[PDB]
């Protein structure tokens, strides 16, 4: 099963959700993440500490592609065809503000002219309950007719604090953790139970 | 089998070879030829007319690579860190073309360094577009080379007209309306030989 996570704009939480979404994936099977993030900040993130799944560079593709059930790919929106052709749902990452959704909507034309049901946008990093950013943005792309995953990515440090220890959030050392986790594990759940329909 | 055609710069053959050793490697497996040239030339030289062998975007190779008993790669080198460690890693050979001039060979030293890091039989260099007996850029780029330790193909493609007949109706240079066809194409012969020969000893993965 190929997951490409896609994105218009640095800083959408982009690796942090191919990471999150091949730890999820590897819970059910064995699981490659294929780094094309000129950055490579997953193979940093993998070096750091360890990941229960194997991370090769995108050079590394053809070659490691056939051994592994579940792949997910890393990298940035450049052909917006081309990457869903590639895989069986194109996830999309974007966070809440003017800026990283502008980013989203000059593309607006080729996500349309291009299938429903073939990729999903989700939202990443959204700022805690004081704040509406989350709903506004939400509302902006479904009057947009553009499909978007149930849940949101909250914001927490423990995403962060789990960059820097090179593992899943699931495991750091933050009374957040489990809750961070679990936005992710949602988000698994759905395109497994998106993507099995 | 799979090797992957990269270069340092634009302008050296690079597509050509990988278009080229995906026909060789047609001949003795249904081959897979993934496009990672920005310029997506493969792809549009697939287009154009019928070549022996499938071409699919870089996007889908993880899709597509699973169902191929051979992969050639075109991709542009492009440096970021050790761009080199990892390109000799999903290969069984890096096919690195070069054309014998100045600025191509200036682009090729500014790695040699890197590429001396590499170890001996994971990568070699191809002279592309030779100039014809007149003039000897080809010898002395193969001195340059040869002096500064990297590993070489035995032979080199000359520059013959037939190559971007090739080129425009889309059909591998054998299959051209031209006089050395045959002598064009049996440069990409000995190369593919070549190869398919190194992956195949006992030094060859060690
Ligand atoms: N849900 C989140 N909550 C808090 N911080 C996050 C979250 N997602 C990512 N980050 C942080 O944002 C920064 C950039 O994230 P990253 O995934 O690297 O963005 P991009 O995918 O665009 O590469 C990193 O420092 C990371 O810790
Ligand atoms: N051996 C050759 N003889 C003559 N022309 C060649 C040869 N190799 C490549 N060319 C020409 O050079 C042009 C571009 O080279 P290309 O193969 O696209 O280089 P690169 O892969 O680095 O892009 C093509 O039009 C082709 O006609």
């Amino acid at each position: 099963m190929i997951i490409t996570v896609a994105s218009f704009k640095g800083g959408v939480g982009k690796t942090t959700t191919a990471v999150h979404l091949s730890a999820y994936l590897a819970l059910q099977g064995e699981t490659l993440l294929i780094d094309g993030d000129p950055n490579r900040s997953a193979t940093g993130w993998g070096k750091r500490g360890s990941l229960p799944f194997k991370v090769v560079d995108e050079r590394q593709a053809a070659k490691y592609a056939p051994k592994y059930q579940n792949i997910v790919i890393d990298t940035q929106a450049r052909d917006l065809e081309a990457l869903a052709d590639g895989c069986d749902l194109l996830v999309i990452p974007s966070t809440p503000d003017a800026l990283a959704l502008d980013a989203l909507m000059l593309t607006i034309e080729t996500l349309q002219k291009l299938g429903n049901n073939r990729f999903r946008i989700l939202l990443t990093i959204i700022p805690p309950y004081p704040s509406k950013d989350g709903d506004e943005a939400r509302q902006l792309l479904t009057t947009a007719g553009l499909p978007l995953f149930k849940r949101g990515i909250k914001r927490y440090s423990a995403f962060q604090k789990a960059s820097l220890n090179g593992v899943v959030v699931s495991e750091v050392s933050d009374s957040k953790a489990g809750i961070a986790w679990s936005d992710y594990k949602a988000t698994g759940k759905e395109i497994v139970e998106e993507i099995l329909t």
